[PDB]
């Protein structure tokens, strides 16, 4: 259900969180769809300006860091 990208994969930290939202995001109450995305060609049309970028459902919100665990659940709930 929710469309998950990730940007980076290699030098991005995103497996952290990838793990944690496909669970949480799962879990929430809606499935969500992880697609990695190697190749900044990508990675810049999602719009971010740093590397480990994370769009989901169209709008990206983070950047240079992948949100954590406890994170996602505080940004859903």
């Amino acid at each position: 259900m929710m469309k998950i990208q990730i940007y980076g994969t290699g030098c991005a930290n995103c497996q952290m969180l990838e793990k944690n939202a496909r669970e949480a995001v799962k879990e929430l109450g809606i499935d969500a769809e992880f697609e990695k995305i190697k190749e900044m060609d990508q990675i810049l049309e999602a719009g971010l300006t740093a590397l480990p970028g994370l769009a989901v459902d169209g709008e990206l919100k983070i950047m240079g860091r992948v949100a954590s665990k406890e994170e996602i659940k505080k940004i859903l709930s």
